C-alpha cells in the first residue's frame, strides 16, 4: 500500500514506524511470544 | 512539502494511516492549546 | 475516554511514542468541521 | 524504562502495537536489518 503525508518530521516518524512494523516480522515467534508474556506483567 | 511512503501488510497500512491522520490533524490545533496541553502532561508523566 | 498506562524501554522509543500519544490526544481538540474538510481532502489526495 | 499515560482504548492499542514493533526491532540481527534496508533501496 502507498501513503502520502504532509510534513518532513511526520514523514520521518512514519518511516521509522513502517520499518519497525516490517522488521519485527523477522523476529522468531518464540521471542515475540516471550516479549508479549513480559507485557502482561507491565500493562493491563 | 508532501512525502510518499510504501508499506507491506494491510494491518501495517491501517495503523500507519491512523497515525498519519493524527499527525496531520494535530497541525490544525491552534498553538495555544498545544502549549497548555503539554504543560499539563508534565504532572502525568 | 479511559486512562491507560504503558511502559517503554529506550529513550528514543519513548520519545517517538510520546509524539504519537500527543498527536492522538490533540486531534480531539480540532473542531469537527476542520476534521471533515481534512477527510474530504484526503479522499482526493 | 519510561512510562506514559494515554486517554482512550483505541489509542492505547495503537501505541501498544508500535511499542511492540519498536522494542522487538532491536532483536533483529544487524546484518538482517542492513539487508532489509538494502532491499528498500534496491527495490
Amino acid at each position: 500500500y502507498y501513503l502520502q503525508v504532509r510534513g518532513r518530521e511526520n514523514f520521518e516518524i512514519l518511516m521509522k514506524l513502517k520499518e519497525s512494523l516490517e522488521l519485527m516480522e523477522l523476529v522468531p515467534q518464540p521471542l515475540v511470544d516471550s516479549y508479549r508474556q513480559q507485557q502482561q506483567l507491565l500493562q493491563r
